C-alpha cells in the first residue's frame, strides 16, 4: 500500500505520532480554535480518521481573549503505563521580545475520554514534550527562549526530571544542545532506541527553511553529536518540491518493526510565471501532516527517498483499513451533537450561544460579537481540506438593525476574513451584504447594490464556491436557482503566507456566524451546513 | 478660595459629577486598569481626595486578556433614590469597523461599599448613562455605532427606557439626536431642568478636536434643538490655551443654587520653538479632569469666562474642606493594604501574584509574565501625576537566569514603557540592565555594559528622576549613594499623543514589577515605594 | 463690480501681484511644468487671462531630472525703473533636512517678451523677493534654511542688498525677523509705505494651517514689531470657509489708491458626513489664487470682511475691462503655436518630442519615457480648472508592442496618476487599456479584457469625464457612438491633499501623451483637444 501525502488535510500542524499497540495516533496543534488538540487515528499510517480534542473543557483550556494565533501550539502525545499522556502549550503573547506561554500535563486511559486535571509544568519556552524513559524515569524537554534583544531568541533545548509520584518537575533544568546554525531550535523530542538517545528537533523556522535535524548521545544529557549529513529532513532548497516546510517532525516504531515519521507541510497555491525562489507561495489550507518512511544508516535515521520528503511514500506491512468520512456533506443539524469537524473560536460554546435543542432540525446562533473579536463569537466553522470545494448553508434571520447579521464566512483570522451575510438597512429592510477584511483593511464592496431580500422569503441559502486562487459567493430565495454575488476574492489571502503578525500557525476555515452588537442576542436559525470537495 | 484646574491630575478622563446630598463625587474611567473606576470625592469643588474603585472583583469586571486602552470606558456615576448607580461599559475590541463592548449597571449605598452584582443592559454603543426622571421613569442613553466602512462610526444617540422593577432595558430604542457638524458624537447625558430636557454631548473626538455641544427639548425623546452657539466648551480653536481637549462633560447643581461643569482636558509637555498649529502637543499625565462654572443665559447654559475653559474658576459658597494627602511619600510597605494609589493590570491581585503578608513591611511580587502580556503581570503602578518628580524603591531578588527579571517601570502599554531591572548575565550573574519599547521597537540600550551586582548586596535601590520632556533611572546599592544609568529617555513617548493604536486612552504610570518566564514564580521583596513630585 | 474669487483658478499658487502703471499682473508658481512661471494680466482686479510664460528656454530654467514639485517655487514680479524684473528659485531637493535650491533674476521691458539672461543670485532658502527702496537701493529678502535635524527648519527672514550696477548681492546679509510662534515663515516681501517698512510672510505652511502675517519697523533692517492681531489672514479656525489655506500674499497698491492682497487658496471637494474639523478636505484643482481687499487701521492692514478670506469683495473704482477666452474648447491643433494653456514636463519641448509641423492640423507625439519618468516624456497637458468638465481627444497610432501606448492622461505626478491607452497586445493586437498609479502602488484594472480595436479605425477618440468626486473615461471608433471603460477613479487622488512626499505643489491636469519605450519614437498623431467646463 501507499501513503499519500499529506495524510491529514487543511490545518493541522506540529504532528505528534504515537503508538498504542498496535493503534497509531496523531495530534495536531489547534491555536485558537476550540475544543483544543486534533488527535486522528490509523490503523494502517495510509487512512486516518478525526477521533478526538481532549482539551475540550474551560479548566483544561482557557483561551478567552487570546490573541490570534496564540493559545495551543505544538502538542506532545506519548503512551506509557497503560495510559495516554497529553503535554500542551498555552500561548499567550505571540509577537515581540517575549512568547509568554504555560505547559501543561494531561492524562486518560482513551484519546476520547475524559482528559484528567491538568498538572502545571514550567514556561520556559513552548514545544514541551514527555520523554519515558526505559529505567521508569520521565523527562520534560521543551525549548528554551531568551528574550534578550541583541540575541537570536531560541537559546536551545533544556531537559528537566518530571516525577509523576510527585506531580512535578524535580530536579534542575539543564540546557542539554544550542541546535546547529540554522537556529530556530524547538520541536525537541528525545527516543532512547538501541545504543544513543536521540534528540530530534525543528529548525530553520515553520516557513520555507523549516527543517528537522537529529542529534545523539550515549547519555541523556549529552553532549549530542550533529548527524553529519544534517538536515535530516527539508525542502528549502527545492522549491519546486510539491511537499514544503517540511519541519516539525516525531518518529514512530510501528509493532511491525518499520520506522515511520509524521511531520508537518505546506502546499502553496500555484505560483505561476513568477520567479520560483522568490515566490515560494500561500498555502490556505496552513500547515498540513505528511509521513516519510525512515531507514537507518551508520545509526543514523535517514528519510527514504531524500530529505525533500515524498508525496507517496510505501506503506508498513499492515492490512488496509479505510475510514468512512466523520461527516456528511449535507448536514442538517438533525442530531443534538455538533459534528467533529466544527470548532469555534477560543471559548466552549454554550447554549446562550449556539443551540442544536431549541428548535430540531437546525443549528440556533443567538448573535454574539463581531468576526473581529477576541472573546465570544457565536461562529463555528470547519477548515478548508482542498482547494477545491462548495460550502453552502441557509439561514432564517430578522434583522432589524446593521448591527445585526448572519452569514456564510470563510474565515482566517480576526483581520482576515470575508463573509455573505443577511443584515438590514433603512431603506431596503433586510438585504444580503459582503464584508471583508484584508490584514485589518475593512471593506464592503457592494456599497448601496446590497441586494434586497423579499419578505416572504424564510430561509436564506448562501453559499461559497473555492476554486483554487479564487472563490465567489452566491445566494438563493428558493434552494435551487442560485445567484452569483459581484465579489471575487483571493484565496491567497486566507493564508499563513500571507497574514500579517506574530502568529501565522492556522488555516482558512469556513463557517457560520450571528452577530448582534445591540445586546438583543438575536437568533439566526441555520437549516444546514453543506460541505463539498471536488 | 480659587478652583485650580485641573481638579484631578494624571490619567482621569470622562469626569460623571454626582451631588448627594452636601457631598458631591466624580467617576474617571480606568480602562485596563484594575479596580475599576476611580472616585473621587469632595464637600467645596476645590479640593478633592481619591476614596474607592466600584468595580473590584471579577464577577463586576472581567478584563482577563482585553486589549489596551479596552475595559472601562466612560463611566456614569448617579444619586437617586437614596443610593448610587454607576452604569459602566466593558469595551473589548478597540479598533476596526466594530467597537464591542457591553454595557452594565451596579448599585451601592456608598461609593466605597460592596457594590451590587451587574445588572445587564445593550451593547449598541459605549458611554452609557442613566437619566433619573421626576415622574419615578429611568432611561439609559448611550452612543448608537455604525460599522458600515463607508459611514462615520457615530451615528448618534440613542434612548430606551430602563426598567428598575424588572432589572432591565424595556420598550423600544429610539434615536433621539444626530450631533452637529463636528460628528464624533457621543458622552450622552440628560437633565431635567425647569421646562427642558438637556441633552449634552462630546463631540469631535477625544483629541485637540474636543469639544462639548448642548441641545434642548420639551420632550425626553426629542427633537432636540441645538445651541445656536455650539460648541459650549472647546478650545480646538486656541492652541495655546493651558487646557486643551475640553470635552465629555457632564452637569452639576451644587446644593448652594450653583452650576458647575466637569470635563476631560491634556496638558501638553512644553512643545519648544515648533509650530504651535501643527504641534499642539504630547501629554503623558493622559487625560486629566477640569470643573468650570456655569451660567445660563436664555435657557442655554454657558462656561463663565470662555468656551476655551479656564485654570483659575470661582468656587462655590462653601466652607473649604481640605483632606490629607492619601498616600506617603515614601510607603514602607507597612500596611496588609496596598496604597489606594496603587494599581495593576486588567485583574485582582491575589496572594499567588503579590502579597503584604509574606513578608511584613515588604511588598513581595512572585514573578509572572512579562511587560508585554495582557494576561497576567505581577505588576503594581501608580500615575505620573506631574511633569516632574522622583520615584524609587529598592528590591531584593535573586535571579538565576536572564528569564527572571524585578524593578522600576514607566509604563503606558504594553507596547510603550522602559525599565531598570535586577537580573541575571551568564558572565556577569546578578546585573543591572535597561530594558524598553517604543512603539512595539524593542531595545536594550546597555549591551554589554550592564552593571554587576555584589553577592553582598541585599536589597538594590532603584529610582527614576522624571524632569519634563526627559527621564532617567538610577541605582544604588547603600541607598544613599546614586549612579545614573546612561540611558535618557523621553517624556513624551508615554503620552495618549504617541502611542499608536486605536486605543489611547490612559497615561504614564510607574511601578515595580518581577518577571518570572521560567514558571518557578520568583520572589521580588520590595522594601518601599517612593513619590514625590517638585 | 465684484472680484468673485478664486480669481485664478486650478493651479496657480504663491501670487506675486504686480502694477505697472494702470496694468496689474500676477505670477504663480509653476514648479516642474515647463515652460516656468505664469503670468496673467488684468486692468480691473475683477477679470483676468492668461498672458506669458518668462521661463521658457534651458538658459533660464533647467529641470531636466528635478523631483516632483521642485523646480519653480513662489516667484517674485516686480515693475521698477521702466521694466519687470522676476526672482525666481530652482529647487532641486524637496525632502529631507535639505532644501537645496538656486535663485535668480530676469528683467524684461515687457511680460511677453524675451526674459534676460539670468543672474546668479543665492541659495540660502526659497521665496526670494526683490525690494525697490525709494532711495535707489535694492534688496533681496528669502527665508533662511535651518537644516539642523533637532531644530524647525524655517531660521526667518534674511536680507541683502542687491546691485543692479554690479549685477550681483553685495554687503552683509542679516537677519531681519524670526516670525511668531505659528513658524514656517516665509514668502516675505517688504513695502515701504509712508513711516514704515512692512515686512508681510506667510506662516503656518502651505496646509490648512496657513496664514499671513505682517509686522513692520521704522527701518529696513528691523527690529520689527508683529501685528498684535495677528495674523493678517487665514482660515485655519474656520473648517467651514469656502476659502481655504489663505496665505502666502502680496500687497498692491492700485493707482486709484486702493489696497488689495493678492494669496492663495484650496478649494476642497464636498466631504459629506464626516468630521468637520478632521476631514478638511482634497483639493484636486491644487492651491489657486484669490484676491482680497485691504482696509487700514492705526497703521496696520486688515483685511475687509475677515481674516478667514471672502469669495465676493468690492472691486476698485476701476472701469471694467473683460478679456476672450485664451483657448477653444475644441483645439484643432491648426496653428503651429501650442496654445498657451498647454505645458509639459520640466524641459522645452523640441520638434523631436512634439511637433505641429509635421502635419497640418495634428500634434504629433514621438514616443519617449513613461509617465513615470522626471527627464522626457512627450506629454502635453493643462489644468483641471473646475470640479465637472469633460475632456477629450482624437489619436491615430499603430503600436505593435506593449512598449508603445498613446492617450489621454489625469496626472498629479510621476507616482499619480491614470490613463486611458491605445496598446497592443500579443493576442489582440491593437487595444484600449488602462494604466493607473496611487502613491506608488500601480495597477491595470482590466487585466486580461483589454479592449480590442477594430484593424481599419483610424482615430480613436478618448473621453474623460470629471464630476466632481470621480471621473471616468470613455472611448469611440466613429467619434458619434461612446463606449463607457468600467473603472472609476476618484478625483481626491490627484489632489495636493492627498499625495505622499515632501512636495505637494501642483494641482491635477489633463493631456495627451505618446511613450515609445521600444527607442522607435513612434509616432501618434492628436487631430483635436477639447476641454469644456461645466
Ligand atoms: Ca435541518
Ligand atoms: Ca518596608
Ligand atoms: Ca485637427
Amino acid at each position: 500500500s501507499l501513503i499519500k501525502n499529506p495524510i491529514l488535510r487543511g490545518f493541522n500542524p506540529d504532528p505528534s505520532i504515537c503508538r498504542a499497540d498496535t493503534d497509531y495516533y496523531i495530534a495536531t496543534s489547534t491555536f485558537e480554535w476550540f475544543p483544543g488538540v486534533q488527535i486522528h487515528h490509523s490503523k494502517d499510517l495510509v487512512n486516518w480518521h478525526l477521533v478526538a480534542h481532549p482539551l475540550n473543557r474551560t479548566s483544561l483550556l482557557d483561551m478567552k481573549g487570546n490573541p490570534n494565533s496564540g493559545g495551543i501550539w505544538a502538542p506532545d502525545l506519548s503512551y506509557h503505563d497503560g495510559k495516554f499522556w497529553l503535554i500542551y502549550t498555552d500561548v499567550k503573547v505571540t509577537d515581540g521580545m517575549w512568547k509568554d506561554c504555560h505547559n501543561y500535563l494531561t492524562t486518560c486511559e482513551s484519546v476520547d475520554g475524559v482528559w484528567s486535571d491538568p498538572i502545571t509544568l514550567n514556561g520556559s519556552g513552548f514545544d514541551a514534550s514527555l520523554f519515558h524513559d526505559n529505567d521508569g524515569k520521565k523527562y520534560l524537554v521543551n525549548m528554551y527562549w531568551d528574550q534578550r534583544t541583541y540575541n537570536h531568541n531560541f537559546y536551545g533545548i533544556v531537559l528537566q526530571e518530571y516525577s509523576d509520584k510527585e506531580k512535578k518537575l524535580i530536579g534542575k533544568a539543564k540546557i542539554i544542545y544550542k541546535g546547529t546554525d540554522i537556529k530556530y531550535t524547538e520541536g525537541p523530542h528525545i527516543y532512547h532506541i538501541g545504543d544513543y538517545y536521540y534528540l530530534f528537533t525543528a529548525e530553520g523556522g515553520t516557513t520555507y527553511e523549516h527543517s528537522e535535524t537529529v542529534a545523539r548521545s550515549k547519555n541523556i544529557d549529552g553532549p549530542y553529536e550533529i548527524d553529519p549529513e544534517y538536515p535530516l529532513l527539508t525542502s528549502w532548497h527545492d522549491p519546486r518540491n510539491s511537499l514544503q516546510k517540511c519541519g516539525h517532525a516525531s518518529l514512530v516504531h510501528t509493532h511491525t518493526d518499520e520506522w515511520y515519521l509524521a511531520h508537518l507541510v505546506g502546499r502553496p497555491l500555484p505560483v505561476g510565471n513568477q520567479p520560483v525562489l522568490e515566490q515560494r507561495g500561500y498555502c490556505p489550507l496552513g500547515r498540513e501532516t505528511s509521513i516519510q518512511r525512515i531507514e537507518w544508516v551508520d545509526n543514523w535515521p535517514r528519510v527514504v527517498g531524500g530529505k525533500q520528503g515524498s508525496v507517496n511514500v510505501e506503506a508498513p506491512k499492515i492490512p488496509e483499513v479505510k475510514w468512512e468520512k466523520t461527516y456528511d456533506e449535507k448536514d442538517n443539524f438533525d442530531s443534538d451533537k455538533l459534528n467533529i469537524n466544527f470548532q469555534s473560536l477560543r471559548i466552549p460554546l454554550t447554549e446562550n450561544i449556539a443551540s442544536l435543542k431549541a428548535k430540531k432540525g437546525n443549528l440556533r446562533l443567538y448573535g454574539k460579537e463581531s468576526l473581529t473579536s477576541t472573546f465570544t463569537q457565536a461562529f463555528i466553522a470547519r477548515r478548508w481540506q482542498s482547494f477545491k470545494f462548495d460550502a453552502s448553508t441557509s439561514v432564517s434571520f430578522s434583522p432589524d438593525t446593521f448591527q445585526q447579521a448572519a452569514g456564510l464566512t470563510c474565515y482566517y483570522n480576526t483581520e482576515n476574513w470575508s463573509t455573505i451575510q443577511v443584515t438590514w438597512n433603512e431603506d431596503k429592510g433586510r438585504v444580503i451584504d459582503i464584508v471583508c477584511c484584508d490584514n485589518f483593511h475593512f471593506d464592503m464592496p457592494l456599497k448601496s447594490n446590497v441586494i434586497p431580500i423579499p419578505k416572504d422569503v424564510e430561509y436564506i441559502h448562501l453559499k461559497v464556491e473555492v476554486r483554487v486562487e479564487t472563490y465567489q459567493y452566491s445566494y438563493s430565495f428558493d434552494g435551487i436557482n442560485w445567484s452569483k454575488v459581484p465579489a471575487i476574492f483571493e484565496s491567497r489571502k486566507l493564508s499563513d503566507d500571507y497574514v500579517q503578525g506574530g502568529g501565522f500557525f492556522t488555516g482558512a476555515f469556513v463557517g457560520i456566524n450571528c452577530i448582534d452588537i445591540t445586546g438583543n442576542n438575536k437568533p439566526a436559525d441555520f437549516d444546514y451546513f453543506c460541505y463539498k470537495e471536488e
